């Protein structure tokens, strides 16, 4: 049962986004007495986050949306030592409610990349009401979002087609990189994803730099990796939605100066697809497994998904392949 999916891609790639979407798409969870220990440390984090948010406010200019936040914040110090407890009565859970709902705190969890935010911040509070729920159980998700930052690769669990899948996230910027051989073990199928909107836009790293051509390097390094010629090589051009509107301004040209094509979604999009695949080595005995998404788009990233895991299992099987 056991895939395992890594997820490998380009700064900005979208890869958080892909993560968010199997919590939607699929729910499971099987080890209800594990799950009652973490109980305490689940209710610790969430306080620990929109603690964070609400700091924020202070150190860059933000009010409160509405003026009714006032007092439900100063509360929340008060019935959050009950959270400590692992117990959570419902007046802690509505107050909490009313601040991440709030237009203004919502201001700041935008800017959140400048303040230090929680890892599961988002996760936990935008569940707040399942874990409010009495004598509430922590899903098998739950239990891997847990602790502060140190790891530095998120976890995120998912039951599709009864098999359980472990997909692990990592940052695309080049700091993170480096990470990635911790996730390489015991992986059934990468998805590698890319962003077709990059073909103007800068990296981070280096202005002077395309971000797509960037992605056709490191691309190169895992493809061709002998590590990973057991595991399947899966594609995933990201963001096939916004790419066909800025196609129809931006040229691609300023990506592939070589280019001809007319500015339309197929010629475009396609056209780097093309020039990925050619980076293999291997075109005699490797299928790049290529497949456009939107992650932003929970009903595309689903049936697609759909089609993936079936690779997966007439290929992949039983010990990475061998026995």
């Amino acid at each position: 049962r056991e895939v395992k999916l890594l997820l490998l891609g380009a700064g900005e790639s979208g890869k958080s986004t892909i993560v968010k979407q199997m919590k939607i798409i699929h729910e499971a969870g099987y080890s209800e007495e594990e799950c009652k220990q973490y109980k305490a440390v689940v209710y610790s984090n969430t306080i620990q986050s929109i603690i964070a948010i609400i700091r924020a406010m202070g150190r860059l200019k933000i009010d409160f949306g509405d003026s009714a936040r006032a007092d439900d914040a100063r509360q929340l110090f008060v019935l959050a030592g009950a959270a400590e407890e692992g117990f959570m009565t419902a007046e802690l859970a509505g107050v909490i409610k009313r601040l991440w709902k709030d237009s203004g705190v919502q201001a700041c969890f935008n800017r959140s990349r400048e303040y230090q935010l929680n890892d599961s911040a988002a996760y936990y509070l935008n569940d707040l009401d399942r874990i409010a729920q009495p004598n509430y159980i922590p899903t098998q998700q739950d239990v891997l979002r847990t602790r502060v930052k140190t790891t530095g690769i998120v976890e995120t669990h998912f039951t599709f087609k009864d098999l359980h899948f472990k997909m692990f996230d990592v940052g695309g910027q080049r700091s993170e990189r480096k990470k990635w051989i911790h996730c390489f073990e015991g992986v059934a199928a990468i998805i590698f994803c890319v962003a077709l909107s990059d073909y103007d836009l800068v990296l981070a790293e280096d202005e002077e730099m395309n971000r797509m051509h960037e992605s056709m390097k490191l691309f190169d390094s895992i493809c061709n990796n002998k590590w990973f010629t057991d595991t399947s090589i899966i594609l995933f051009l990201n963001k096939k939605d916004l790419f066909e509107e800025k196609i129809k301004k931006s040229p691609l040209t300023i990506c592939y100066q070589e280019y001809a094509g007319s500015n339309t979604y197929e010629e475009a999009a396609a056209y780097i697809q093309c020039q990925f695949e050619d980076l293999n080595k291997r075109k005699d005995t490797k299928e790049i497994y290529t497949h456009f998404t939107c992650a932003t788009d929970t009903k595309n990233v689903q049936f697609v998904f759909d089609a993936v895991t079936d690779v997966i299992i007439k290929n992949n099987l039983k010990d990475c392949g061998l026995f």
